[PDB]
């Protein structure tokens, strides 16, 4: 599950959102998906969850972007798809280059501790996936 906090990056409109009021509104916003070939792409959400309270791991990434999730996300690596908890200061998570668009790799400068949050996940249409503060993960 994402964090309340965090940011999604809706490439039809080009606004960015909050999940949490994403959800709470059932916004149909589209965001940018990642398909097997290491492409991007627009893709609708159609189903919003809320997950209530859960402890939220943080991971830093190099150029400030922090993403909270519950350790059990799923979170696009070097080395594949892995939970958020199993990830450590080193690792690199797919990133959407906040110009270019392209998929691109960045290194997690530091783990954080948990922290209380709402939690949240949505479902992505077609390609389960979205980037959340820049990062590539599982809806």
């Amino acid at each position: 599950c994402l964090a309340e906090g965090t940011r999604i990056f809706d490439p039809v409109t080009g606004t960015t959102h909050r999940i949490e009021d994403v959800v709470d509104g059932r916004k149909p916003i589209h965001v940018v998906a990642a398909a097997k070939d290491g492409t991007l792409h627009a893709r609708p959400v159609v189903s919003w969850f809320d997950q209530g309270t859960r402890d939220v791991i943080g991971l830093r990434i190099a150029g400030g972007a922090i993403v909270w999730a519950t350790p059990d996300h799923k979170v696009l690596t070097e080395y594949g798809w892995r939970a958020a908890g199993e990830l450590r200061k080193g690792d690199r998570v797919a990133v959407r280059d906040v110009e270019t668009g392209e998929l691109r790799y960045s290194v997690i400068r530091e783990v954080l501790p948990t922290r209380r949050a709402r939690t949240f996940d949505l479902e992505v249409e077609e390609l389960h996936t979205l980037v959340a503060e820049g990062v590539v993960v599982h809806n």
